[PDB]
């Protein structure tokens, strides 16, 4: 058996591998969102940059989970990565709504893994999630909600104007 | 009796304590305004920051009054602090109108205390208000009036657009 | 309903608002303690400065709770703030005893909210309290206990001398 | 139709999307290789670092292809990403042999796309591959070959010793 | 009774004192390991330095526990410290195996104390262990496991050569 | 036999190991003294810091003896470490008296080992003690005596006042 593994259940080990898959899927979704907004017929640079940053952020989350798996003596196992749910992502509003749905799904997965760790009396797992994931996720969802509200406020009956303004005046661009 | 107190009436001492209560109430109102605009379903960061700054500014006014009370040999007495008049503050326009009403009420209290000090031939009190409160208050009310006019100009028939623009282009934010 | 709220019970939301009230009440108590020790007939600058710092520290705790409430998608609700329990605070010893009673009450409220969050399987709440409140509170209570012991040691039968010495040689002043 | 697209065939557009998939698959393979060598029961840090760097390098190649797709007015389309060919990667020698097989497959795909672009008289495509991919790939394969030879030289009849030495003295580590 | 103690059970207080004893025993074990590898007839400086660093690290853990005991209002109680389990520690491999056994025993003690704190609804205790001990322990055990694997790889049939190489090329020395 | 050992008797080797035990016991005593003075119900920071520094100083003495044992080709042997003589240490005066008794016992052990080395014509041993231990010990005992006199002077009939003053004005603290 493993020479380091201690207090690390097979259930947690498997759920960690599933969570890695979810984060890599999310990263891939954000890559697709970013390149959609980079299209010449969409052309919203600040939106492209927002989602490209999230793609990297989710990849980093996957890396941290994988590092932790090895630190605990579990075995990282990779599965196929499903493609994103859409090929074209509609408006900034559509995209931000899809992103918050995605993040709520990741958050629920975090909460489920935390509950499993608590049930298994695995405090290292619980602390790892609390310290590196739960607050970052709450912060991100709050940000997305703030953005949704500002996007929604700007729709009015001049949708194109509002979409431009949001990208120019809220999102970070050159 | 007090070893330092000189030319400091009981009427002024009491009115100073009442004024502290008014400034702390105002500070609390601004705390509530700030956190309303921080809500994910309101999300106007520059508005949040404007009112949070005013919360601190009013707290500082209360501190100065309390310092002065002690310098004069009066006794600081604290009363319960009433909660703010609203739990939800409507639009930026609604909020800025409530703020200017609040400030006019504080200004009238300043003017009333100055008149009491003048009647009591308390020039230190009168100078203290003139030097640290009256002009700061006039400056703040002017600023708020300038803001009200710009907000009103932006309502038109695209209210959400104007509310965004004001927050982005007039108020200070990240 | 809220677009961000997830795993955030009404019970926790209410208890957070109650806790904000408790921290603001504590802040107000410390404001009163500070200005008492600033009186010309009390005149213990290091004691004034100790309690003024705590007033700010408790205000900051309230701010953090309110920020968290919004991050979670709860609604900040403010209530009236009761005045402090005393108008005059006796000796440094009396004041430090009142402060430790106050802090033990805040600590119990923290522990109660943590237990509620644990019962509700709200790990973000539990981590927030652990990371920003519980240890800070334990550290503060320990400090106060250290101070109480030194004050008590100095009473002897030369109380005024000991009260001066403590203020001069332990507490931070100009 | 597209407002920018010019001299950009559907065949090239599709082959670019396929190539993105191949690079992302390669990146994923290298992520798996890296975490295998990070296991406590493998523990070859320089090998872990070599493959983690390649994972990032292949991701960057995919990003460049996607940027180019948009610059040309094609549509980035993402497909499912197959998991890597192995869950456990054997020795450093096994791993480096798998890596060179992978890279030769990527190189052939590059050469095939270049031939398609040449047949289609698409010089921008051909120059893009020549300038950003072909030489980088030749350089990488040469490096891997150099490594294979040194690993092979070190097998002898003291395989563990040689595997350690290679990791310590050729590969970059802390 | 104690003037600060709150929510701090006698069971936790005792278990903290036992844990201090375990950490000091571990520190003493590492002192002995370090001086064994410093012998002229062993002479593995990097091994000496590894274990001397761990001796200090475990002493620091004991200090932190003792600081916490006082912060909580418990009473630090010291017991006799048993000598280390061996006078001579064999090979680097033998020593590293003894060290990982020691660390797994310390980790189990940490986990047991965390479970007691959880049962006692002592979140400060649980957070203290999570924040300052559990991850540091997992990190250390992983490191030791990595070392064991590299040592084992180097045994082959040239044990002395491999032991030298490990000390020279993995462990930190002058 | 040992390849380096020369002019190093078994008697000296054993006495060196006994002396290490005495220094580690002294270090442990000082750890206990330090944490006693850190208690919230004792709270004499300068006293805590004095004894914590001595704990480290005695540990360093043990390290030097162990280094020397190996340099001479003797074998370091560790025994159980007895717990300190008291769980609670009374007043600063009580504690400083216990410390000087402890140091006189260590000094006598140094003098006894020096006499053994002289009898055995072991000048390296004698020089080692003279150069690194004897004067440091005389200096420390003198310091402790100076402290005892100042503590005793301050008892008078206001013991608590004097104990505070000594800690504040002689001992080093924040
Ligand atoms: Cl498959
Ligand atoms: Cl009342
Ligand atoms: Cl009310
Ligand atoms: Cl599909
Ligand atoms: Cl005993
Ligand atoms: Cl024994």
């Amino acid at each position: 058996s493993s020479q380091i593994r201690q207090n690390y259940s097979t259930e947690v080990e498997a759920a960690v591998n599933r969570l890695v898959n979810l984060y890599l899927r999310a990263s891939y979704t954000y890559l697709s969102l970013g390149f959609y907004f980079d299209r010449d017929d969409v052309a919203l640079e600040g939106v492209c940059h927002f989602f490209r940053f999230l793609a990297f952020f989710k990849l980093f989350g996957a890396f941290r989970l994988l590092k932790m798996q090895n630190q605990r003596g579990g075995r990282a196992l990779f599965q196929d990565l499903q493609k994103p749910s859409q090929d074209e992502w509609g408006t900034t509003l559509d995209a931000m709504k899809a992103a918050i749905v995605l993040e709520k799904s990741l958050n629920q997965a975090l909460l489920d893994l935390h509950a499993l760790g608590s049930a298994q009396a695995d405090p290292h797992l619980c602390d790892f999630l609390e310290s590196h994931f739960l607050d970052e996720e709450v912060k991100l969802i709050k940000k997305m909600g703030d953005h949704l509200t500002n996007i929604q406020r700007l729709v009015g009956s001049q949708a194109g104007l509002g979409e431009y303004l949001f990208e120019r005046l809220t999102l970070k661009h050159d």
